C-alpha cells in the first residue's frame, strides 16, 4: 500500500496569514471592537530606511520602465533574508512600513531576561548580513505591550501601545547606521555578564558593542532552552518550515476573521482571479497621512474607544472615494492612519480636490472625539511605489516613496492641522484663498520640498 | 557528468488527464460512437451530499464576496483526503457529481470476492475521516459493468451502466449516515468470514457492521496480493505517486482524445490562456436536467445507440445558446444529462424562455428515438456554486446547489413533462397559458419549492 | 535552532536568464556598440527541422483550436530532451531559430582536442534519444570564433561569426538524418585514435561512424579532467542543477543589462504581468527576412560597425509598426534580420504595404552602408507558430512555419532585391507595376510557393 508525499499546503488561508503576525493567526480573541490585550515581550525595531531610499532612482529611465519590478525584486531579496533571521531566532514579524519592520518575541515576564539575549544575537546576525555589501538600524525594548484591535464587521486593523513601543522608536531613533540599541528598561532587564554596552550621551539608553557570553556558554543549547516558552517555533515533524502558519488547514469561521485584515485586491489575487504581478507598480497616488495624539499614548482602555471612532469615521469619508488605509501604526508620538488615494486599480478623477475635502472631513470630525487632544493631516501626491514586501512566508503590501515619507514629516512639523505640498495645491486648481502658505520648516529626511500650504477650508471662518 | 533531478512532469495533457479516470486515459478504444465495452469490478458511491449542502450558506454576506473561494476550498479540503483514500487503496475515481463519487476497482472476475474486501476496508477508512468532526454514506456493489462511450467528432462523455451500476446506487439510497451497505449480489460474492453484517429490513441489500479478519491475516500481504491484479497501481520508480497518469508524456494523438472529455474553458485554464481561479463562482444560472428512460437500462447494446442519437441532437440544440452538457450519468432510473445555460462565462440574454424551449425541443425530439420510453425534464434557475472539484491529480468541474437538486429532484417525482421552477416561470415573462400550474409533491430532499409548473408549450394542442 | 530548507530561486532576474546563454549572462563586458571578442572552441549544429515541420499539420482542424498548444507541448518535450544533453555534456546554448540550435563549448586552445570528444560523445547520445521513435543532423566545427554584440540603449542582440561558424553550417548542411559530420578543421584538431570516420563526396569534412576509444579509456573520468576547463559547469553544491544561471541573485545592474535581449512581452510574462501562456499561437504574421552580405564575413572588425549601423536604421523603420526583430544570425552566407509584423499583440492595420513600404526603406539605407555588399530582403505572410520554445532552464521566443522557411529561400535565391509571396502581392492591393512578376526557382524546402514577385517601388526609375 503507497504512501505518497503529502503535498499541498497551498491553500488561501494559507496565503492570507502570510499577511499576519502569529499574534493575529493564532489569537483567536473576540469579533467585538475595540479590542484590547496586555503582555510582555521583546520588541525589534529595524530601520530599513537606506533600503527603502531608493524607489526614486528605480524611476529613472535608467530602469526602462521595468522600476517597480526590479525595485521589489531587490528590496525583497534584502528583506527577506531579514525576516528569516528573525523567523529561525523565534520571533513574529508584527508589520512592515517604508522605513521599518517590526518584531516580537512575546514570553512570560520571568523569561525576559533570556529572551533579550537571543534577540541581541539575532540583532548582531542581522547586522552580519549587509557588513560588507545599505544598512540598518535596530532598537529593541521590553516590557508591557498592550495590543489593540479595531475595525468593523468588514475589516479590522491592529496596533501594538505601550512604553515598550515608545521605546522601541526612541531607541531605533538615537541608533546610527549599524547599531543595536537598548530602551533603558531592556538594559534594566537584560543579561548584563552577556554583552558589553556603552553610554549614549543625554540617553539612559545604551549601545551594544559586543556580546561575549560566559566561558561555559552555548548559544545553541541555550536558544534550545528558550524555546520552551516560545508557543509556535516550529519543531518536531515541522522543524524544517519557517512559521507554523504555513501548516494552517482550511477552516471557514478563521479564515472569515483573518482576510478582514487584508485588502480586497490582495485577496483578489491569493484567489487567482488576478495576476500574481499587477500590485506591483510605480503609481501615482495621493497619501493622506493622519495623526492623532491623545493625553497619554500608553492607555490602551483610554486611547481604544477613540482610535475606534475615528476609524468609523475614517472608513465612511475613504469609501466614498475608494480611499483605502493601508497601514496603521503608532508614530514617536500618537497613531498613524496611512492613507492613500490612487493604488490597486482604485484610482478616481478630481483625486486632488477629493483628498483634501475627505482630509478637512476627517480633521473636523477628529477633532470632536473625546480624548483626541490633537490630529494633524500631511497630504502629499506624486509616484510612489506599491507592493507586496517581505518574505514568501511573511509579507505585506506596502506603500514606499518620497512623497509618502513628506505627507508623515508634514503631520509631525505641522501639527494641529491640514497641510498640502505643491503638487497637490497647484493640482486641485482650488482656488487660492482655501490656503495659507505656510512658513518652510527643515524636515528630518526630506531634503527640497517646495512650498507646503495649510487648507484653510472653504470659509474664513 | 552531473544526473540532474528529473522535474517536469506538469504537461498539458497530464493537466487534462487529471480530469479524467483510468478506464478513459488509458483505454485506448476506438473513436466510434457509440462504443460499449463490458467488465466486471466493484464500485464505490459515496454520498458527499451532507458536504455539498453547504452552498447556501456560503451565499450568507457573512462570507464578504469570497464565498464560493471559500466553499471551493473546504469542500476540496475533505474531498481530497477521500479521494487519496480511493487512490491509495487502488481504485480509480470514475466521476464526481455535487452529491457523490463513484469509484471503481476493475479486475476479471476470479478476483471480485478479494477485491470487495479491499474496498470495504476502504470505505471504513474513509468513514474513519470524518468521524469525531458533515459525514458520509457508501454503498458497494460487485459484478458485471458495461462502459459507455458517446460523442461527436470533438466531444465525447462516458458512462457505466448495468445492475452492478443499478444496485450501488440502491446500496447508496438506503444507507444512513456512516453506513457501509453492500448490494445483494456484493454480499453473495464477498468473503463473509472476513465482515460482521445485519439484515436491512425489506431488503436483500446488508449493512457491515465490522472488518474482523482471521487471526493469521495481514492486511497490507492481503493488498500487496492484491496488487497483482491491479494494472496502474503505481510502483516501483512510481510508487511515490497517487497516480500513474500523473507520468503521462505528451503524445498528440492522445491528448486529442483526451481533449474532447474536457469542456473548453477549462482547456483554457490548463493552457495558462486564463486565470486559474476564474471558474470558481457562485453564478446564476438556468440548469435543464434532461432523464431518458429505457425499457431495459442495463442493456448497453439496446441503450447506446439511443443515447448517442439523443445527444447529437441535445448538443446541437444547446450549441445555439452555449449551454452545455455538464454531466452525464445513470440516476436510479435512467440515463440523465445535466445542462447548465450561464457558467463559463457562457451567459446569454433571455436566458429563460431559450433555455425553456431548448427543453421542449429536447423533449419532442428524444421522445419520439426508438427505445427511449419517457423523457422528463426539470428546469430550475437561480445561484449555483460552478468549480473545480477535487484533489490537484483527479477533480472535475462541477455545478452544486438547490436548484440542481429541484431540477433532479422534478424531472423525477413530474415523468414525462417538461417542467420548471418559479424563478423561470415568473422571468420568462411568457404568457401564462404556456404554462400548467402543478401539484405540489413532497420531494426528497428537496424544503420549500416554491409553485412548480409544467411548460405546456406554444400551442393547446 | 531550525536551519529552514533554502527555496528561493525564482526572481525575475533568473527567468530572464533563461533567456540567453552564459556566453552573454556571464559576460561582464562594455555596454558600447559594437562589441566584439574573440576566442576559441567547439561549436554544435543540431537541426531540427524535422520536429519544426509539423507546424503545418498543427494548423488542421483535427487539433480543435488547440494547435499552437500541442505544437509547443510536443516541440518541448523532445527540444528539451537535447538541451539537457548539451547541458550535461557542458555546452551553452546559444540560440535557437525554427530549424536549429547551435552551441558552443568555449575552451583555451589547447583543450579543444579533448573537448571534440566530449561533443562527439555528447552528439551521438542526442542521435540515440531518436533512434527508434522525426531525427536530426548534426554538424561539429572547431576554432576560432567571434562575438558581435551590438544595438542601442534599450536593446542589445548578439551573433557568433568566423570560419568555424561558417564550418558549422557547412557541416550541418552535407549531414543526412542521424549524421555526425565534422568540418575539415574539426577534424584536424580531433583526436583521430577515438574515432572511426568516412570521406563525404568532393568534401574535406567527414562523417563520424564510431567512437571506438582505446582499452584504458574511461569516459567518466575523461569528462571530469574536461570539466576543468569547464568555467560554469555546476558543481559543489550546486551539482544538481543543468545550469548555475539558475542561481543568479538579484542584481540590478546585471539584469538591466540582460533584459535588453529579451523582448518586451517576454518580459511583461516574467514580470507576472501577462498569463504564461499567452505567446504561444498560431498566428498570421508578415516576415521580412533581411540578408546582408560582406566582402569578408569572418572579420568582425569589419563587418562589426556596419552591422551595427544597419541595426541602428532597421530598428528605426520596425519601431514606426512594432515590427519587430526576432532574432539575427549568421546564415550560410551573411548576416540575417529575421523581422517580424503582427506578433505578441503588436498587430497593426495594412500590415503588408507597410511591410512592403518598410523592406524598401531597409534595402535603400543598407545598400548605402559601406562595407555591406548585398542586401537581399524575401517577405512572406500566413500563419506562423510564435512560442517559448526550449527547456525550462534554457529557452527561446522563436517564430516557426513555411512562410518564415518561404522568407529565408526567398533572400538567398532572389539575392539583390526585395521579394515577396502572393499572399504579399495580392493583399497589398498595390497596384501590379509596383512590382515585377519573377521566374519560378526551385529552391531548397520549398515546394508549391506560389507565384514569386519582386517588389520594384514606387518609380519606375
Ligand atoms: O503600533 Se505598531 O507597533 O503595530
Ligand atoms: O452511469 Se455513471 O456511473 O458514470
Ligand atoms: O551567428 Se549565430 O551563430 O549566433
Amino acid at each position: 500500500m503507497n504512501t505518497p508525499k503529502e503535498e499541498f499546503q497551498d491553500w488561501p488561508i494559507v496565503r492570507i496569514a502570510a499577511h499576519l503576525p502569529d499574534l493575529i493567526v493564532y489569537g483567536h480573541f473576540s469579533p467585538e471592537r475595540p479590542f484590547m490585550d496586555y503582555f510582555d515581550g521583546v520588541l525589534m525595531f529595524v530601520d530599513i530606511s537606506g533600503f527603502t531610499a531608493m524607489t526614486e532612482k528605480f524611476s529613472s529611465a535608467m530602469y526602462m520602465d521595468r522600476g517597480a519590478e526590479q525595485l521589489v525584486e531587490i528590496l525583497n531579496y534584502h528583506i527577506s533574508a531579514i525576516v528569516e533571521k528573525v523567523l529561525i531566532f523565534g520571533g513574529d514579524i508584527l508589520k512592515f512600513a517604508g522605513d521599518a519592520l517590526l518584531a516580537l518575541w512575546r514570553v512570560e515576564r520571568k523569561q525576559l531576561k533570556n529572551i533579550i539575549t537571543v534577540v541581541i544575537k539575532c540583532s548582531l546576525e542581522i547586522h552580519g548580513l549587509f557588513e560588507t555589501q545599505i544598512r540598518v538600524k535596530i532598537g529593541l525594548a521590553a516590557g508591557h505591550i498592550s495590543m489593540l484591535v479595531f475595525g468593523d464587521e468588514t475589516h479590522s486593523h491592529f496596533l501594538v501601545i505601550g512604553q515598550a513601543v515608545d521605546d522601541v522608536r526612541l531607541a531605533q531613533n538615537m541608533a546610527q547606521m549599524n547599531d543595536v540599541i537598548l530602551s533603558p528598561n531592556c538594559w534594566q532587564l537584560c543579561d548584563r555578564s552577556m554583552i558589553e554596552i556603552e553610554s549614549v550621551p543625554d540617553q539612559r539608553a545604551v549601545k551594544v558593542n559586543f556580546l561575549k557570553p560566559p566561558p561555559n556558554f552555548n548559544f545553541d543549547e541555550f536558544f534550545t532552552k528558550c524555546t520552551t516558552f516560545m508557543h509556535y517555533y516550529p519543531s518536531g515533524e515541522h522543524k524544517n518550515l519557517l512559521r507554523l502558519a504555513c501548516t494552517l488547514k482550511p477552516d471557514p469561521e478563521l479564515e472569515m476573521s483573518l482576510q478582514k485584515y487584508v485588502m480586497e485586491s490582495i485577496l483578489k489575487q491569493i484567489d487567482n482571479k488576478q495576476l500574481q504581478g499587477y500590485l506591483s507598480e510605480l503609481r501615482p497616488v495621493t497619501i493622506v497621512f493622519v495623526n492623532l495624539m491623545f493625553e497619554d499614548q500608553d492607555k490602551a482602555e483610554e486611547i481604544g474607544p477613540a482610535i475606534q471612532d475615528a476609524y468609523m469615521h475614517i472608513t465612511s469619508v475613504l469609501k466614498i472615494f475608494q480611499g483605502q488605509i493601508n497601514k496603521v501604526f503608532m508614530f514617536d508620538k500618537g497613531c498613524s492612519f496611512l492613507c492613500v488615494f490612487g493604488f490597486p486599480g482604485e484610482k478616481v478623477p478630481d483625486e486632488l480636490t477629493h483628498a483634501l475635502e475627505c482630509a478637512m472631513d476627517i480633521f473636523d470630525f477628529c477633532s470632536q472625539v473625546h480624548k483626541i487632544q490633537t490630529v494633524s493631516i500631511g497630504v502629499a501626491s506624486g509616484i510612489v511605489f506599491c507592493g507586496i514586501v517581505g518574505h514568501t512566508v511573511r509579507h505585506e503590501y506596502t506603500v514606499i516613496g518620497q512623497k509618502v515619507n513628506l505627507a508623515a514629516r508634514m503631520m509631525m512639523y505641522y501639527p494641529g492641522i491640514v497641510t498640502c505640498d505643491s503638487v497637490t495645491y497647484n493640482g486641485s486648481n482650488l482656488p487660492a484663498y482655501f490656503f495659507k502658505e505656510l512658513p518652510k520648516k527643515v524636515m528630518k529626511g526630506v531634503a527640497d520640498s517646495g512650498p507646503l500650504y495649510q487648507y484653510w477650508g472653504r470659509t474664513e471662518k
